[PDB]
């Protein structure tokens, strides 16, 4: 209600998805909030929703949407306390020989880079305010997930980098944390399905991946994201799971263009 | 405020440190809270500062004074919606041939088998109302401690405990988490101090071992607790640092008595 | 053939399973092996078969069998290089309220006291030689597994034991490690798949948790224990995943007891 | 002598530190090994001394060098059965204000990219003969370093590739693995070492930095690549820490920068 009250919040990504589910957690604390979004659309009806979220139009690959958000942020509201790096993209299923060096590096722009430009620039104000940066990493950069290397690349270097920024921000008293997600419902997560031959199959096979049984939540994100940021004062460098579970247990890893023996031939 | 609201709350060791905390913010958040403790003062001066909390004398250990802890949580409050395994003990240092099994086995009965024992007679209660469990491991389970062999075989089993629980009780839709804290500044860690040669040197130490600079508060593992219980309803599982950054990053390890050679032969 | 020549290496459980494939690797690489089985079938035959490989009947629960094992390995052979805790029992399927604390500290005493018993005793001598210990867990001990709480909390404080002893025993240069096996195809397997329903189709599932495909052999675990034992010497308190892949990806971890909703409804 | 006779190995920064020492590991084994280095001097060198190393030059960011180095490979020795990318660079210590977006992606591009590339073109003849590939990461990516945000990024991004391509790969019975190097005295570390004001005050630190109380050296490296391509046929997409166990224990993490209270305010 008042946990986060005053505090000004930058989340890129914030339009649609769990960058939304943020931008709403942070508001509800009392939060000034300034989404940043390369798109206008979801962003301009949460800024007119929510009173406290500001829209603000940003690419977080373009080194200058981003001096620019950072000027008019402290222009506007005098001060810089919390960091979200949300923004970023998966792009559909892509075997190892389907991806190009030039898909890569798109890719190392808006999920790393981007988080990188914005934390650079926004450090000199978070110092002064002993603010935090909090990065959405994913599980699949600890445990890796099939058809995806470039971006279980971008996200293990997310979650590194925060390790990195915790210690050199340290002696500042400035915290950076991440946020690791599993399976959550949003529309990223619809979109890529949709793509399958059998998009509920897809989705159902996403929900059987969490002992719980179903997808997270982009509210239950954003309900970790204000306890990093406004109670979680000794924890710095931390990756805060949100997976349901899917990283316990044994489960069904073989793939259906693996071969398998017969049960009675076990180990091979 | 209201965010764990008339929940049923039982905190294992809540007469004083880490569990005085945890007891202290589920009190905040609106919880009806059952201390247990096998001390009386610290349990009895809490339940008479905080109404909402009750002091229930009760040894983990015994496997009748915890029948009769959950026998009385329920029969005078009616339900019963989060555990909190807290009660444990660090013993001295103590090298390896300095320990004994007697002295093992028994630490084994406080930091692993009286949390096994509230949980199994919690369970019934707690699939009814699809609480949650929280175990209070330690870093050290995880990255390990000088001179304490025992301490850290229980801790580690705690932690591996809280994950195979979270697969058996996730079909009812019961949470089971831990946090894991590094160095919190308690009545714990200034007793060990005080058996050491130069007390503030040690607790000094203790400070240098986070990149923050400081230890943790009994306050802040308790904010880590209430948000588990109350705000991460899609994290079962998760082991949950609150360590100021101590695992982070290369510090000092080779010990006092480790033969380090000259910088001119680096490797050996 | 010649990387740990004339190494006496202790090993418990060695009579059948993954004990005896880290006898035969032990014996190929020219060591001097004595094998601790509670079992005299197997030992007395793997004695027989080969040579450099002695049988000593011990149970490692028994601290007079543990420290006549040690007494006995010094007396005949002069020296003690390496010991290979991988004694180690996993109970048919148990839910939690099916478990009794009497049962689960009969399962610490075989899986981690006996592991810690042979530890203590073994080390004035593996200080004298720089040797090394290597204790056998398992991956559910990081990544918990359904109904097996009592055996997943041994190997969570077998795991983390070994990086108490690493750090208590690195000033003597006594390395202490762990392998973490996951599905290995042994006796044991055999025995436990046999109790159930279907056992070739549990013996499957077993399989399919693998990317590979396939369980893992007591050869491989062999392989990896050798190379702990004689080439790892930077390696310390590390735990080496034996796993196929096991704890890679996404997979599926809802149980059949779990109420799971249509995929219409993807994250409640 | 024989555990990898006659397999085709290729060595990226192979001309000296931790590559020359995996190069002499694979030819001790009985590799014909393909030494890929920017630099003609060590790796000429080696060539020399090596009967069995030959030496091809070769800048891993330059996707027309590494195709050449690919089709040199398969036309002067038939196959390809395992890849270890090592060659990496490390910056000096640079704030992250003192860090550019220019310089990240330059690092990236070696770090990562190189290995991303060498891979791709890699695996269609490691398929063929089911090789494997080793990625030389480091242990930094997994706890972070002070003072290298883009370096500590790259090694993250491939230690989660490597988990990605060990489950893309695994149908084909291709592994993936990395190892995870803590402190190796090489020339990189030396160079690093001049260039602070006191070059052997830093190099003892980075000895104390180890229980173990040294360094490693660049022949364990080789030991561990030797070890995973050829007798850890069940492991894919683990981590092998070569560290000296670096990571385990509380050490001193305040930097010399970072306010730190007297310890009669230990927790603020
Ligand atoms: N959905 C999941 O299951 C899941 C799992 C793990 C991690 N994540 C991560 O969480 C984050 C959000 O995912 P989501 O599922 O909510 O995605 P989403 O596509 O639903 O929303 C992402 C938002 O970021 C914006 N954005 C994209 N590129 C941008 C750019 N260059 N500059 C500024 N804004 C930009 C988009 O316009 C959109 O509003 C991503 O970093 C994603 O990798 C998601
Ligand atoms: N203090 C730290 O730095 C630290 C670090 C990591 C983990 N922990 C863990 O946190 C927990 C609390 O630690 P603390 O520092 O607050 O300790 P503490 O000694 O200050 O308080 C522990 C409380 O538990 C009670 N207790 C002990 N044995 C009991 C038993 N048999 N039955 C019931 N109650 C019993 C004690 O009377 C006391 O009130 C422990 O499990 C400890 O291992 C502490
Ligand atoms: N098989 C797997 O998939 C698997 C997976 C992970 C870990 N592990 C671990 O590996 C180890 C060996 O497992 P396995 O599958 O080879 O089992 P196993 O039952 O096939 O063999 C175990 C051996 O230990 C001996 N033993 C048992 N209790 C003993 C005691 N008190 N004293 C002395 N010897 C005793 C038995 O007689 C037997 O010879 C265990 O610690 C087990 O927990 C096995
Ligand atoms: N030395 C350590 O303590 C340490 C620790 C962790 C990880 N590592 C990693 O191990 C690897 C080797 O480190 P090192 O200490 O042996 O370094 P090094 O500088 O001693 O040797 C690296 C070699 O790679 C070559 N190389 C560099 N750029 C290249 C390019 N573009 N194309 C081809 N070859 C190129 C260099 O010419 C050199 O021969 C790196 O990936 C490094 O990040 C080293
Ligand atoms: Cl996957
Ligand atoms: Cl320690
Ligand atoms: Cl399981
Ligand atoms: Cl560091």
């Amino acid at each position: 209600g008042t946990r986060y009250a005053g505090k000004v919040v930058v989340v890129t990504g914030g339009g649609r998805g769990i960058g939304a589910g943020i931008v709403r957690a942070f508001v509800n604390s009392g939060a000034r909030v300034v989404i940043c979004d390369k798109d206008e659309s979801g962003g301009r009806a949460l800024e007119q929703e929510l009173p406290g979220a500001v829209f603000i139009l940003c690419d977080v690959t373009q080194e200058d949407d981003v001096k620019t958000l950072v000027s008019e942020t402290i222009r506007r509201f005098g001060r810089l306390d919390c960091v979200v790096n949300n923004a970023g993209h998966h792009p559909p299923p892509q075997r190892p020989e389907e991806t190009s060096a030039q898909g890569f590096r798109q890719l190392l722009e808006l999920n790393l880079l981007g988080t990188y430009t914005l934390t650079k620039l926004a450090l000199p104000y978070l110092r002064k305010s002993q603010g935090n940066v909090i990065n959405i990493s994913s599980l699949v950069g600890a445990i890796g997930q099939a058809q995806a290397v470039p971006y279980v690349a971008t996200k293990g270097a997310v979650t590194a980098m925060t390790k990195a920024l915790a210690l050199d921000e340290s002696p500042y008293g400035v915290r950076v944390n991440c946020i690791s997600p599993g399976n959550i419902w949003t529309p990223l997560w619809e979109e890529l399905a949709a793509l399958m031959p059998d998009p509920r199959a897809t989705i159902r096979e996403g929900m059987l991946a969490q002992p719980l049984g179903r997808m997270g939540q982009p509210a239950e994100v954003g309900a970790a994201a204000v306890f990093l940021a406004s109670e979680a004062n000794f924890c710095t460098g931390i990756e805060l799971l949100v997976t349901g579970g899917a990283e316990l247990g044994y489960g069904c890893k073989a793939s259906r263009s693996t071969p398998v023996d017969a049960p009675d031939i076990p180990s091979g």
